[PDB]
């Protein structure tokens, strides 16, 4: 069944370039074959061989057919994980039943923690999605054919035009320039994440609470989730995330919240017309009837000829009409208001005649509920009425709430500029004490700070300018303010004053992020000094959010490190807001990557410390994982499934707590591997010469994902795609080895400890599981042809060092967990895609092959390359296709 | 099987109005199966002692619960039949098989005659659709549950689901007012018949014509139906037939023309940003670069925020996404002009904004698909590109054009006002000779006629402004000028003269209508004098299009002479269009019923005679027959597949021609038919009497299906209605007796010659069919008790003659077609439904039962009701359901 695709694709890559290529496509398949089988280093240099005869198009072209190969593996991989699971006629029901049998909690228990949890999924424009969208539809039409192949109930001819249909979009896809040849804006990026909803999204929140319901009465549970419960939520960073990216100006915030919300007023209204049609019933209560006729008495009879459907007058027979048809003119209002504010700088609408409310919106329909109920029309009302409900309860008035980031040096700034020009002296200069005092005193006076007349820079005035607009725009339209790089109570503070000095209504809550190692480890000190801060306390109102970055931690010190002491900062942090009555929920920015604290989600939720999440979950989405995790309907509802078991495991079952030996042992462990990764990543001096050499690290900007414009200096992000490419891993696993050597070394029986470890501590079963997948995901041949052909001869054997320690790590690993389907094949196009990368790059840094209309052909699509006509191109592609053959870019 | 529906409803009924009642529906449903089987008539007194007890409201739920059950059999019978049918892995690939084989027809000449041939489906307002729009959205939401229910690929919580879903929409169809409480204005008519498109034909089309592409590469022919190829297409008459209904005013025209309008710039815009975002090839032709250059020379570089996707300023590095960015514009500006147009009086959107012409629109498009082709892209091009292709060039601007109809007296009161005012003599009292010279000496003349101060009634205004309104409304929106009533050239060219006064830019054709037998008898000679006249000929431009009805053929004299009548009709139309040189297409008022020339699609168009179709075909579906033939994907593709191949079949494989010897056969038994016909209905003088008591005809308009406000003087549709309820069916069999009985009484051989005729001629064969149809759905048990229960002790045996001659003509029509799967069982629900109607009728027609806020009970429902409370409501629900049982209403 694997033969299929190939079949199919090579035979339309023949209908489109000939028989030749097809031919040397497969003679590279062959090559690859050989090596993920017999696994001959030289097998390798005989395939670049092969690969230095191609002439310009002819390499692209070669790049293009792995790459799609790569992405159609995905796609059939997706889909035979679809039917393999469906064809079964953790999990929500296995999950209940287990919750039930082994820990003896009884249904009222699970029902009622269900209702009090709720899992905060914010979605990121983080630069990790290499395909671009206009390609991703495309694939999502095709996962589409080869989801209806797979099965049995095909008619001839429905199978025939799914056959055409299937290689019309293969060729679709093949035609286009799959290289974004400008880096998006940040609107661009919000449109990317926002079609998710209108897509999937928005009808599958409704499907999955119905199976949540019915779960809930294969236990007992005759009652429903509440409609206004809020097990799930979305909020977003499109358009909001201003740290270090200038192009998100105040400008781009206001779009992206006027965007979001003109989309979500759309939808309502498409679903509104629909549910007035389907809610045809004569009975209801007095009330209804009271509110009903209130509807008829200022019911405007008039042609109303705007509308398509209903527009005459409706009648008091069909009351629940008569209300939801006023619910689709302030619809309809809400719509065009948005949309005249989006367009323009302004609307006519009155407000009056729009929702303003999160539930001026919910009322009627909440009314119409209660009718139902009342009347004996309850199976009426948790249909199509309370999907509605849900969607509205879920979605509000725009789609997503948007958070704001910015680095609190900016923030410095600004009040720096204030104190200066107020003559008082500067806030950069005063110490954090000084700070604490000022910041206090003009929190609680009631004179105005700075003026019109204030001076300001660029930046300063665009932090100012954007409490301005966020000022400007409605309340529920906005999250949280994270600070970044935030380290006391005066960055929390600065951002308090600056929004009520700046007019902020409703001011949003502050959000300080933890990323760097040195932040984690005296990040609880921090928090505890803010919340003794009485004022800060009695406003806060019990509750607090933190933001645990995972990115940089795993970067400047040992992954193993930066694990075990994100663990110690959640259980502490928890430690202090029990301390002080202050129910914390933690921000969790984790990635796609295991090197940004990725990984399966249900894994990473059980690493985490008992009671800690508390039915109150906040988890970042990184670009490429939004695809990866709602393009479909089964993604996104195994998704949803995965969040919302996962925390009410850990909230019912909670993870055994360390004993005291581990924690001195993980201690003693961290700090030998610390010191072993600071070894090699800073002590040696080379390090950063040998790594912008063997990896592909410099070139990744090229491929324009995001609309961001030493290796300390450098972002996470490309450091683990460097090593991901390479197919090394080596932050993922680097200071294990030396950890555990010097942990057998110290004691024996700390061996029977380790296995004792690995068999009862989830955090660490967790750890040790992920280093061992990685491992699965890993080939140091990889690595050693990149140093063959693109190091120097000289620091040739500090690869070798390195490739040493893998393996001597990987051992260890193994011998932790106590080991010694068969899917490996899309290896093969992945090497044959690495050796392309290799020879390649080596062609690239040379001087022979430098630089000193329409387009017709595959070469004329970079006319501006500082490289060789057909190189650039070549390289982006391997970079794409390497990264979706591992499914995984940074 | 037939069990399920029974007890999931029975279930419901039990759970809404308690045990007691639903054991009485199962009484009744027991003694109704004893009677479908013993066929005992005191079964039905049994059942009527049953029904008398039953209080007000209890007859009602009664009447409700027998309703439901035979709509939920309806819907069962829907889907077991469309998973019979898809459970085989006339028809298309069977019909181009047959004609291969059969009659050594050759791939192309199919290809060729398929390619010129077409299907014009015009939809009406006719008022035979007794079910409310309101409820038919349940029961398609019913059968879709139904539909994924009978299915092997179950997961137990979608099971569930699906039982929790049909529940509750069973729940809600029961729960709404099965009752129009008011009749419905056209536009409402308008709406119901323009919802399939929204819905189901909008995507049925394109589908079709794909699995037509399909079947003919399965006969050899690689090329495609030309996009442009008119294979089907949709008329509409809501909204524009005025004969009779004064309610469709001209601003109704007006109105319906801009609703269809704005429907059609709605689709168009939905479908265009996802067409935009495939098309992301960059190879084009030289062509299509001009073209796209210059587009983005006018490319307006502005922020462009009204849209949501494709804001920024499309680059020419994707030239197709240029070129329909501009589609996209321009359909933005046709549908923002079109919905003010129809919510105001104006708009200041600019016409050369908008897309005026029907191919303004396909330019771009055609430009697009031929530069795939160019480039190699042909199967992406043959996809959603093609797709929207056909969309435009069979939807157009206007999904459906728009038939005006009037009876030809109003234009003769017009005229006569005309030449009256004008001081020239009475045009009414004018000979024919006459009114046709001084028609064609105003048509040809220059000068105006009538002024703005002609006096004018509210008759001639309404169709003087009918004219203006055609005038002012885009050419394209409008299809034919029907003349009801029509005997003479001078009929259609008054309409000829008032368009060309009315300052009609581009006049529409006009079509005259023979419906009653004389007109059908005339028509020949009627035609050919329109064709002698050459001023006419001349500009008719050699296509002639004439309607032929079939409702009150059949009514004023017996159906075996009307139906020979209307082939002869045919046959000479066609004698008398080749004889001046005229492409003829005829327009079949078809109705549902057979009464009204009903029957299945493909029987009827094989008993038209050969060579009068000539890939040339008109067909009015009548509001009934629309949701029969297009509330599913499956029943649309069924209707289409059905239509276009017999007309091929017709088309290729011409039916046997009669031998003289059937011609005068056919002819004397017509007249035997005729006389018996008339013996029965017209000249016993109380057969009017007895016909207004033992049917409940009186009691049709209480259903308030339609818009429009002796026998001989009533319309067809209540006529073949009130003897479908009593299911005895007269006006389908009553002269086959006598002209049967007289043919083998003249001549003994005979009867070899009517075993000849049924076996060879397919008119024939069709006409005794669908009679024995008629019968199989027939029992007079039924008349019985209606008159044992309705008409007078004095002639109860005329009705007993009636039921003579009903099974005497049934032994005749079987012992022609030489006759003699399982199904029975809703015959029961439909005797219960029989015997309820007839009780029902008794007590209404009484002087006890008579008369001389809110709504918390069914017998609050009609609060203004002439009969006793709980009756009317019964009534009413008890024509509702006989009809759906019967599939049919008139």
């Amino acid at each position: 069944y694997d033969a299929l695709l190939l079949d199919r694709f090579l035979d339309i890559l023949q209908d489109l370039h000939g028989e030749d290529l097809r031919e040397t496509v497969q003679e590279l398949y062959e090559h690859s074959a050989e090596y993920e089988g017999k696994h001959e280093p030289k097998k390798l240099e005989e395939l670049g061989s092969v690969l230095t005869s191609l002439d310009p198009g002819d390499s692209i072209v070669i790049a293009k057919a792995f790459s799609h190969m790569l992405n159609l593996a995905n796609l059939a991989e997706e889909v035979q994980i679809a039917y393999r699971r469906r064809i079964k006629k953790s999990d929500l029901e296995e999950t209940f039943k287990k919750l039930v049998g082994d820990l003896n909690k009884s249904p009222e228990e699970i029902f009622d923690a269900l209702k009090n949890q709720t899992v905060d999924l914010v979605l990121t424009a983080h630069p990790t999605q290499s395909v671009r969208r206009s390609l991703l539809q495309k694939h999502g039409r095709i996962r589409d054919c080869l989801a209806q192949l797979y099965a049995k109930d095909i008619t001839p001819d429905d199978k025939q035009e799914l056959d055409e249909a299937l290689q019309r979009e293969i060729q679709a896809a093949f035609r286009t320039d799959e290289i974004k040849r400008t880096p998006p804006t940040p609107q661009d990026e919000m449109r990317a994440g926002m079609s998710y909803f209108h897509e999937t999204i928005w009808k599958g929140v409704p499907k999955f609470l119905r199976r949540v319901d019915t779960a809930l009465k294969n236990i007992g549970i005759e009652e429903r989730v509440p409609y206004n419960a809020p097990l799930i939520q979305f909020s977003s960073w499109m358009g909001g995330d201003r740290d270090g990216n200038p192009r998100v100006t105040p400008e781009v915030t206001r779009d992206v919240c006027l965007l979001a919300r003109m989309m979500a007023a759309t939808m309502y209204f498409n679903q509104i017309e629909d549910l007035m049609f389907e809610m045809s019933m004569w009975r209801c209560n007095d009330e209804l009837r009271a509110r009903a006729d209130e509807v008829h008495a200022n019911s405007r009879k008039d042609a109303a000829k705007h509308y398509i459907e209903f527009w005459k007058s409706i009648p008091t027979t069909e009351p629940y009409r008569v209300i939801l048809g006023d619910v689709r003119d302030k619809l309809y209002h809400t719509r065009e208001r948005a949309h005249q504010l989006l367009s323009n700088g302004h609307s006519d609408v009155p407000v009056e005649a729009t929702f303003i409310n999160l539930e001026q919106f919910l009322e009627p329909l909440e009314l119409c509920y209660r009718s139902l109920c009342s009347c004996g029309d309850r199976p009426i009302a948790d249909g199509s009425l309370l999907d509605f409900l849900r969607q509205v309860s879920t979605f509000g008035l725009s789609l997503v709430r948007l958070d704001i980031r910015q680095e609190s040096d900016r923030h410095t700034d600004v009040l720096d500029a204030i104190t200066t020009h107020l003559d008082i002296g500067s806030y950069r200069e005063w110490s954090e004490e000084r700070r604490q005092e000022w910041l206090l005193s003009e929190l609680s006076g009631k004179r105005p700070l700075f003026g019109s007349d204030l001076p300001k820079t660029e930046e300063i005035a665009d932090v100012l300018d954007t409490f301005h607009v966020i000022a400007e725009l409605p309340a529920d339209s906005f999250g949280a303010y994270i600070i970044s790089m935030a380290t006391a109570p005066s960055d929390v503070l600065a951002v308090e004053l600056l929004q009520r000095e700046c007019r902020v209504k409703q001011p949003l809550r502050v959000v300080p992020l933890f990323e760097k190692l040195a932040d984690l480890e005296a990040a609880p000190a921090a928090v505890a000094r803010l919340f003794s801060v009485d004022w800060y306390k009695n406003r806060i109102n019990g509750k607090q959010e933190v933001m645990i970055g995972y990115s940089d931690s795993g970067k400047d010190a040992g992954r193993l490190s930066a694990a075990w002491q994100l663990y110690k900062a959640q259980e502490e942090l928890v430690k202090v807001a029990k301390e002080y009555g202050v129910k914390l929920t933690m921000f969790h920015g984790r990635g796609g990557t295991v090197g940004r604290g990725g990984g399966p989600t249900h894994l990473a939720i059980l690493s985490q410390p008992p009671d800690t999440i508390n039915g109150s979950l906040r988890v970042t989405v990184q670009g490429e994982v939004i695809e990866q995790s709602f393009s479909e309907e089964h993604l996104c509802f195994r998704t949803l499934q995965r969040f919302t078991a996962a925390t009410l495991e850990h909230g019912m079952r909670p993870p055994i707590s360390p004993k005291p030996e581990w924690r001195a042992l993980l201690d003693e462990m961290a700090v030998v591997a610390t010191e072993e990764y600071r070894s090699v990543v800073f002590q040696e001096p080379r390090f950063v010469e040998y790594f912008r050499l063997a990896t592909p690290e410099l070139e990744y900007g090229r491929m324009n994902i995001g609309s961001r414009p030493g290796i300390e200096s450098l972002r996470a992000i490309p450091w683990i795609f460097a090593w991901t490419q390479t197919r090394f891993h080596l932050p993922v696993w680097l200071g294990f080895g030396s950890a555990i050597r010097h942990v057998i070394e110290k004691d024996v029986r700390n061996l029977h400890m380790l296995q004792d470890m690995y068999q009862h501590w989830p955090f660490f079963r967790v750890t040790i599981d992920l280093i061992e997948m990685v491992f699965a995901k890993g080939d140091p041949g990889i690595a050693a042809l990149y140093d063959k052909l693109l190091v120097s001869e000289e620091l040739w054997p500090f690869g070798e060092k390195l490739r040493a320690n893998f393996e001597e790590t990987k051992k260890l690993i193994l011998q932790t967990a106590g080991h010694k389907q068969r899917l490996r094949l899309r290896d093969s196009y992945i090497t044959t895609l690495n050796v392309c990368q290799a020879y390649t790059l080596k062609r690239i840094r040379d001087p022979s092959y430098h630089v000193t209309k329409p387009a017709k052909e595959l070469i004329e699509l970079n006319p501006t390359s500082e490289y060789a006509p057909g190189l650039e191109d070549t390289l982006i592609l391997t970079m794409k296709g390497i990264a979706a053959g591992l499914q995984n870019t940074g």
